[PDB]
């Protein structure tokens, strides 16, 4: 069991002298801080990806190699939005398990017209209460 | 050993057929809209959350751990969709967000001299040749 990339910001927070192992309420200004991050880091996401479709309406063709640059900026989105959970003290990973089997039982839903995955009549939502509440104990 | 969150990913576009390459592959168009569109959404709810939360401190309610349920559940959603865009790119998320946190961590470890930015272009190479 390697480490996940939920501990990998735990590890970073640590080595910058900097979060609790237990879900914990955060200051005001903390969770400003965290926003203006993900507000950063989307906007880079989004520049890249506009880029690439500029790039696409213009007929030219994507290389793998062109992607570098989006998905620099994806993994930097993930990076402060592990961040964002570490500061808050609450297990990414426990959460994420939760959301992803409840994502899992939308499989029979149809499908926007953009391609989205809707949910299925009868679809139940991920517990995440369960989940903060199990981790505080 | 549980999967990795980018794992589960995997397991999910399989699920409801989406594309979901093995190697790093150029994508249409309409895939590229498609995660920019999903990045807003879940991007739009953490930050609905986060006012939530911003507005009852201001108003002197003091939060339970058991109120960052609704914040933690967008967080992770907006995770999803993230490495949801990752692998419809066919791009290994770990193996990128192992570049960027060498990066990130060897910067704090300092700016160390000899520091090397993350390539990712050289991660995706390697990718394509695994
Ligand atoms: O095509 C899709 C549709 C949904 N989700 C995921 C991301 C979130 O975890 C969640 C949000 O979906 P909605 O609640 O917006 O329907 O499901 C995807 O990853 N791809
Ligand atoms: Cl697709
Ligand atoms: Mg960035
Ligand atoms: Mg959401």
């Amino acid at each position: 069991c390697p480490p996940t990339n939920a501990e990998r910001l735990h590890e970073f927070h640590r080595a910058i002298g900097a979060t609790p192992e237990r879900p914990t309420p955060p200051p005001p200004e903390l969770l400003r801080l965290r926003q203006t991050l993900l507000d950063e880091e989307s906007a880079e996401v989004r520049a890249e990806i506009d880029h690439l479709l500029a790039r696409q309406a213009a007929g030219e063709a994507l290389s793998a190699g062109d992607l570098a640059p989006l998905a620099h900026e994806l993994a930097d989105l993930l990076y402060v939005t592990y961040g964002a959970l570490d500061q808050l003290g609450i297990d990414a990973d426990a959460v994420f398990a939760e959301v992803h089997r409840a994502n899992l039982s939308k499989a029979s839903g149809p499908r926007r017209a953009d391609g989205k995955q809707l949910k299925p009549e009868g679809w139940r939502p991920a517990d995440v209460r369960g989940v903060i509440e199990r981790l505080q104990h």
